[PDB]
């Protein structure tokens, strides 16, 4: 059974590493963002990526890979902080729609800029090839049970100083003293 | 002009997005498999069992889990209320604690570990050993982006009785998808 033991060990270690990595990346992302948590940020972004009419708890839950119950708690938190407004859905009386407010959008402009520095730092050791490989393997793991990911104008909004700072942080161009 | 930078940023955004939503799904799915613990509870108890008894401080457990002291304090308080751990003073520092897994905590972990093996088979059934080595390696690389490397569970490597042999047989059959038969 040595082949089986070695496969199991490798699976255990890959799982444990996924879990502790996401813990670390969550904590680190919260420090970068500063004014939102990573979970708040990703929930607002998920809402911005849906059509207003389709911003239901179920659709938001599917986009985030999580349960309706978790999105319900997150959305109530966003509403009490004044980041979203929650109205009844016009298609279904049991469902909701979520609109991002002016405050929400303001905080997202600030967090997106910081987000660009965070991506630069997190992936500075990766080639483009290795990122594509990582992304591909994470998508394969997603569909282990038969159900596939629902992933994520926008280009024109990124200003040239952000991309300049991104290039410098990613490439470690600076000759350190 | 910044087309290359935009491309790289987009790809990093998608990888991060996919990582986040994947671990959300794996957590919910792991909760369903284990049944009598959540995944977080399970991994916290396992982190405690990989540390020496005297070095089961909040800080050391946090470091093993890749999270904060405050998050471990809440997890450990939830485990204590459930009867899975006892919390006692650290003998080496008056401020610090130690955490001991109770007999009820050990029994629940034996049940969850067995289920754990079937979960691993299912989650990774499409992966070759080589893909797993590649994924693991790339996850370790991302971990150390800030200069701090992972403090992992790799000391698991360094007696197969009948019960273990049956668990390993079920593992191989699940992994190789001998059902979808009819
Ligand atoms: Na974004």
């Amino acid at each position: 059974y040595s082949n089986e033991l070695k496969e199991l060990f490798l699976m255990n270690q890959t799982y444990a590493t996924l879990f502790t990595l996401t813990n670390k990346i969550q904590i680190e992302g919260d420090k970068y963002f500063g004014i939102l948590t990573s979970r708040q940020y990703m929930t607002i972004l998920s809402i911005l990526h849906l059509p207003e009419e389709e911003t239901t708890l179920n659709n938001i839950a599917r986009k985030m890979g999580t349960s309706k119950q978790n999105i319900n708690r997150l959305v109530a938190n966003l509403e009490k902080n004044g980041y979203v407004d929650v109205i009844p859905s016009p298609h279904d009386k049991r469902a909701i729609n979520v609109k991002v407010t002016d405050l929400g959008k303001k905080v997202m402009v600030t967090c997106s800029r910081t987000g660009i520095n965070f991506m630069a730092d997190v992936f500075h050791e990766f080639t483009k090839d290795e990122l594509e490989t990582l992304w591909s393997l994470l998508k394969k793991m997603y569909r282990f049970n038969g159900e596939e990911q629902d992933g994520f104008e926008e280009i024109d909004k990124i200003k040239s100083e952000a991309l300049e700072e991104f290039a410098k942080r990613r490439n470690r161009v600076n000759k350190n003293d």
